[PDB]
DNA sequence: ATCGCCTAATAGGCGAT
DNA sequence: ATCGCCTAATAGGCGAT
């Protein structure tokens, strides 16, 4: 199966990736389109999102005796691992609501690695936006929840959540991304993205990758004497440029105007030097364009 | 938030769980309804499921240099960890298709633990089926993929994927399941389900839990000289009774007619004695009713 | 057939500096 | 503020018996 459509994918990928790389504005258009599409959907279904999210706390009796156990160094002991509440009540719910949009068609293309949510989003809006280049994009959305004890202004991303330059030299070969040296104010690390900047499906469909991050932020009610629960406080939305934009054109990752866009992640010295996660600073990403947004969900 | 609707949930849960327990046929009806609903949907969208699944192999060049690394004891070295392909192309796709059914409404109720897919499925069909008892159920669906080198006739389930008796003695307390001693032909282990047999939402909604397992089975093409890829071969569907049916009425877990329905799982002697996974033998589960089905997807 | 040996990959709370 | 210390929970391939 590996070789059946390989030549056609190879030829199309290389011709199309060059075009994308030389015309960064097209990718930026569809990336902002994806971002604003999530913002719209969260806005149009705010009560539902908050209700199904916060419902986890009301269902407390059903899981109180079997909560996810604490993990990490020195847990304070008053928080409940809230990872899956944001993943389902926010992340999965959004995937369904996006597909219910009148003009949008969703296709779950099989891939062995990647973010929480992945799907080919096809729509006539993308066709005009890209002036006929394509009518589809590969949505790569990952939910990153935090409480009042972690930073609400960063993103810690795994290699499988970032795309690179994706050179594909020879046919019998494949896409390869260059290692990147992340230099922060005090430390540095290597970061190697594993995702290609775009995909070409076996039927010739051109699917530039659009990386979106949804960051639900909960409040710890217990921080207030005798109150209980971890309620939906806000949701940050962030668009991270695909690999061509980050490392090729306009090369945001190397622009002095945006120093420390990337910084060392949370992986410890026991992790493989090539699988370490990287941080993206939302305060800097906020300067390269209308890439970040905050929605108040505490109402 | 923990106490705001607690009394109402408590009162309703206990009255409703007693009714469910004493009328096992209602739960069996909705459980078989959920099973047959997935069978219908897989059947009505077979080309799409197989196409988006198998597409992962055609996209080989895009991930060949960054495949999920091998894990476990003595990997042969010719297989690619295929976990996420089945999760998305089959599991996530089904959740969307079920919600697109005319008469079905889906709600992603937040929960901190549980299976791959979870959602409140509401429909008038459930209302007549349960003769007015309720119009909703909590779908608990987990995707379990296997290749030609693991058994296509079992399921290895985590505590968070099985419900128990769910006694809830006192209000300020919560649901609790009894530990179960799993006795297999050569070994034995404890198994402690963490999920309640039903949920009551803060608005009084009665949501009996319906546990469904989707088992995509891929073929290893490479097992045939020079061919490549891991293609969709079959999909097994299995309905596992909720906790009331397993351990209370009719108590399938303790019925001599179904010896070894459950058996020790895959967790090693280094795992907490209370978090060990348990196996469910599909060949036995197949005897307690029309709980198991096989769909040929290799066409 | 039984069953458990064995490890990749994801996640974010929280302290140390 | 920076950044990495630290561990729960999920998963199924495959050998050992
Ligand atoms: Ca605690
Ligand atoms: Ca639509
Ligand atoms: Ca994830
Ligand atoms: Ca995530
Ligand atoms: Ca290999
Ligand atoms: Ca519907
Ligand atoms: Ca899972
Ligand atoms: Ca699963």
């Amino acid at each position: 199966m590996y070789n059946l459509h390989r030549e056609k994918i190879f030829m199309s990928y290389n011709q199309n990736k060059q075009y994308l790389e030389d015309n960064p504005e097209i990718q930026e258009k569809i990336e902002l389109y994806g971002l604003n599409l999530l913002n719209e959907v969260i806005s149009d279904n705010e009560e539902e999102i908050r209700a199904d999210y916060n419902e986890a706390n009301f269902l407390h009796p059903f899981w109180m005796n079997y909560p996810p156990l604490d993990r990490g160094k020195m847990p304070k002991g008053d928080q409940i691992p809230w990872i899956e509440v944001g993943e389902k009540a926010v992340g999965s719910k959004l995937t369904r609501l996006v597909s219910q949009r009148e003009d949008i068609t969703v296709r779950e293309i099989g891939l062995p690695t990647g973010p929480d949510e992945r799907y080919l989003l096809t729509s006539p809006t993308i066709y005009s936006l890209t002036n006929g280049f394509t009518d589809s994009i590969m949505m790569f959305v990952d939910i990153k929840s935090v409480g009042p004890r972690d930073s609400d202004y960063d993103l810690v991303l795994s290699p499988n959540q970032v795309s690179g330059n994706g050179d594909w030299a020879q046919l019998e070969g494949g896409i390869q991304n260059n290692q990147q040296t992340i230099q922060g104010p005090r430390s540095s690390q290597i970061f190697l993205p594993t995702i290609p900047p775009l995909y070409i499906l076996s039927d010739g469909t051109i699917a530039p990758v659009v990386h979106l991050f949804i960051k639900p932020i909960y409040a710890m009610r217990s921080l207030t004497k005798g109150d209980t629960g971890q309620s939906l406080y806000k949701i940050k939305l962030a668009s991270v440029p695909n690999g061509l934009g980050l490392f090729c054109n306009p090369g945001y990752a190397f622009d002095s105007a945006y120093k420390f866009l990337f910084r060392p992640g949370k992986d410890d010295r026991t992790k493989s030097l090539l699988q370490k996660r990287v941080r993206v600073d939302l305060r800097v990403l906020d300067k390269i364009g209308p890439r970040v947004m905050t929605i108040d969900m505490d109402k």
